[PDB]
């Protein structure tokens, strides 16, 4: 059956295994797993390639159908079909939202640290950005936007959220989402919720909650970004979708997208459909494997005498506080000890490193031993 | 190689979905009904069977074969740093309009033309100067220095298309150097769309890139190329833009970041396999399209109200239907079983665009529908 302990060689076109191509450094940085795609995804792609023709394609009605069924059955959120807008990636959906829902004098609000494109998009669009620092509470990274009221200027317009949160891995609860909703209403902000990791919730008894499912007011003021790219390791194809219930906001979004952003690949539609249509047993087995990998990394990091890490509620990263080392560059430090992490400076906190434990357990054990060898003793 | 194969498409093809339930032959969108070359299909399945579809790097193989293809086929030496890979060509046109013109500046192209040539400036707030094509020696020629006094002075980007999309014109040396001097005379940056360059049908005539005329041409130009049209893989859209100028290349890349994503992982492999091992398949396609073209041109000029120039580059198809006395010639042929591209989309509603990129048996069934509709439907 499913065997996530398989080790592949790349020796491919993967950006992950080519940054440290000819160096003895373990790639554990970019947010993709080393897992072979589900059989349903590969078999669907083969049936489409053997079809022969690759002309201009239409948007997948099958993907829109399986996406609606998934949002209603797994998250309790009924989706109207015309709310969907398919995109070639999630990063492009973040940029279009900023260019379309903000003007030159208006600003954006998000958390810090966060997925780098969240404050890179206002930077490229000529928009100033307001950042609210995440604070640790009960071994969880929580967001307190209400404690940043007086730091605002009235120019704020677009609220950029991330649930589950990259890189912290926090799965926001219902009370915390309703607090972020009340913050958006009190300041009359538009919300852009990035929910790419919604399928990777590991905590039992806790369900991912879409922001636009809280009420009809949240739905009419927000845009929801979702994709099976990270759930099924098909980011190299990049089939995603945006859910905009507001008709006027959808027209402003599509007008900003038209011509500048192309349509989704013909083969990317086939993989994204098979991922959400029949890949669920594969995704179930990956969660158990990732939780076992997560628990090992979490217990190992807390024993080392210079690192702190919150157990991520959502796989598969990986936020390690390396401020206890005292080095001027924690990411460059681990690189000279054969460990290639994502530098936290790109996320807005040069004291952290992002750990990608989305890999076979044999490779994780070798990474954990290089961490033990690096800190002890001594360096 | 055998292009007379009849492939059925009730699938995701945009071509055959527009008239999926009706008895109308689809001959409108600019893709062919031909099966992709075996080298492209084998390369995809080899990449699919690897299993992992994570983030990919820029194909150095596609960059290598693109540099060699420009030298062998067109006599144009490309530096590796000039290449910028894009997911599609329409996105490249929109980036060039927004990175090389400001709100108070205008663009110049021909008319009729590929619709995104005047839509992209319209959707970007730029005014557009259209230079009409006149019929000269049974060829749609472009005369830019005839509209000199019609230019305001805000023109900055010249939008070329070699070969032409509806007209199918393949420009010569004396013609391309004329529009280069026209761009030098008015300090115009050039965006040359050359996605049909591998589909030249005239014997003894080579496609000539705009930036290959002189070093000054290369420092002011943007060349868009892709195997999407020639190898029928527009559903993947692995394109590339060459920009010899470092300043214009920085503006282009800055205008792309975040908005336009990277090229698909599978799109890199298919485009790499196309230009590396697909030339025998393309050579067989050119002979097949040249025979289909001559059949259409002979039949369309024997018909009464229609006229058409023989296109120099496949696979359309620009038929003049003004001699029919109808308002919408595309709607007229639609109710008689023929789905063409209305010339109104291109800037001349009196025309219809025939897409003869199909097996010859299907083309003959489309020509008979033209006779029955014209002998005599009125
Ligand atoms: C990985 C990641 C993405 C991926 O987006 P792509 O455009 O498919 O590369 C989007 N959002 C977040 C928060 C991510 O971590
Ligand atoms: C068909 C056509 C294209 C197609 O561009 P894609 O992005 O590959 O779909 C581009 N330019 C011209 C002139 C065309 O006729």
């Amino acid at each position: 059956f499913n065997f996530d302990q398989r080790i592949d060689r790349r020796h491919s076109d993967s950006l992950k295994w080519k940054k440290y191509a000819d160096r003895d450094i373990l790639p554990l940085w970019i947010a993709d797993t080393d897992f072979r795609a589900a059989d349903c995804i590969i078999d669907a792609l083969q049936q489409r390639v053997q079809q022969g023709v690759f002309g201009y394609g239409v948007t997948s009605e099958a993907l829109a159908e399986v996406a609606i069924e998934r949002m209603e059955s797994r998250f309790g959120w009924k989706i109207q079909p015309e709310w969907l807008v398919f995109l070639p990636g999630v990063v492009t959906g973040i940029n279009i939202a900023v260019r379309a829902f903000t003007e030159a004098h208006q600003s954006t609000v998000s958390a810090t640290p966060i997925y780098p494109p969240f404050f890179l998009a206002p930077k490229l669009a000529g928009r100033q950005h307001l950042s609210a620092a995440l604070r640790l509470e009960q071994q969880r990274w929580v967001l307190d936007l209400d404690s940043h009221e007086d730091r605002m200027s009235g120019n704020e317009k677009l609220l950029l959220l991330c649930n589950p949160h990259n890189p912290g891995g926090t799965v926001y609860r219902r009370k915390e989402l309703e607090a972020q909703l009340r913050f958006a209403q009190r300041h009359d902000l538009l919300v852009c919720s990035d929910e790419i990791h919604c399928d990777l919730v590991l905590e039992p008894g806790v369900q991912h909650i879409p922001f636009a499912s809280l009420s009809d007011d949240a739905a009419q003021r927000s845009i929801t970004l979702m994709s099976p790219s990270k759930s099924f390791n098909i980011a190299g194809l990049g089939a995603s979708l945006a859910v905009i219930p507001n008709p006027e906001l959808r027209a402003r979004f599509n007008r900003m997208r038209k011509g500048m952003v192309p349509d989704v690949d013909v083969l990317a539609y086939v993989a994204a459909s098979a991922a959400w249509r029949e890949g669920q047993p594969w995704l179930d087995a990956q969660l158990d494997y990732l939780r076992a990998n997560r628990d090992m990394l979490a217990q190992h990091v807390n024993r080392l005498p210079g690192l702190s890490m919150v157990t991520p509620e959502a796989s598969f990263l990986g936020w390690i506080d390396a401020s206890g080392l005292g080095v001027a560059d924690p990411a460059l430090f681990f690189e000279k000890h054969g460990l290639g992490f994502s530098s936290g400076r790109d996320f807005g906190n040069d004291r952290f490193v992002r750990f990608n434990f989305g890999c076979p357990r044999q490779l994780l054990e070798e990474a954990l031993q290089r961490m033990t060898r690096a800190l002890t003793s001594g360096y």
